[PDB]
């Protein structure tokens, strides 16, 4: 099973927001093809 990537909080910069978003759209990609 594909890996849930963990939701960003305050505590997050742009680029962990955009890594956070690549990370969630693989998720989806992976977890489709499952």
């Amino acid at each position: 099973p594909p890996k849930k990537p963990k939701k960003p909080g305050d505590n997050a910069t742009p680029e962990k927001l955009a890594a956070y978003e690549k990370e969630l759209a693989a998720y989806e990609k992976e977890l489709a093809a499952y």
